[PDB]
RNA sequence: GGUGACCUCCCGGGAGCGGGGGACCACCAGGUUGCCUAAGGAGGGGUGAACCGGCCCAGGUCGGAAACGGAGCAGGUCAAAACUCCCGUGCUGAUCAGUAGUU
């Protein structure tokens, strides 16, 4: 249950930084979903489960395309960092957003 | 000095979210002004909706164990998106009396 939330508005490049997301254009992608994101953190061997009826707050479109949280573990509750590679948030966000193309296209 | 946006960094968080550094854009107030006008007030209003302004936001809604918060509707509201009327100012058609002043 100490697990760190992502919402895909956080990823989605057609989103202002006051609509939700967290990081820069340039890296971000265009209409993540929380299936596409959980999929490519669960096969990098990320500890994932999906949330597929939680919105965002800040989310306004009632329709299910833009539905969806990810909750992913960094901690395996002795306070150590389950993968070196994603001591933070952010690191993961990168991440997904690096992967998530490399599926449909 | 102010407002609203938007971009890019840190920092804290299980969420809504919280702390802080830069970059850019738009507008506003009112303090000096000009390689400025034919004349250019730092006026007065109104719309701000079917989503585009900002604010306050019942309900509802999303996040939350909750506190509370986000986004924001109906309604209210504006120094400050954009739009627009009026006043002033400038040029510029035109009207009336057959009015004069003087023939």
């Amino acid at each position: 249950d100490r697990f760190i939330c992502i919402y895909p508005a956080y990823l989605n490049n057609k989103k202002t930084i006051a609509e939700g997301r967290r990081i820069p254009i340039s890296k971000a992608v265009e209409n993540p979903t929380a299936t596409e994101i959980q999929d490519v953190c669960s096969a990098v061997g990320l500890n994932v489960f999906l949330e597929k009826n939680k919105m965002y707050s800040r989310e306004w479109n009632r329709d299910v395309q833009y539905r969806g949280r990810v909750r992913v573990q960094l901690k395996q509750e002795d306070g150590s960092l389950c993968l070196v590679q994603f001591p933070s948030r952010k690191s993961v966000m990168l991440y997904a957003a690096e992967m998530i193309p490399k599926l449909k296209t």
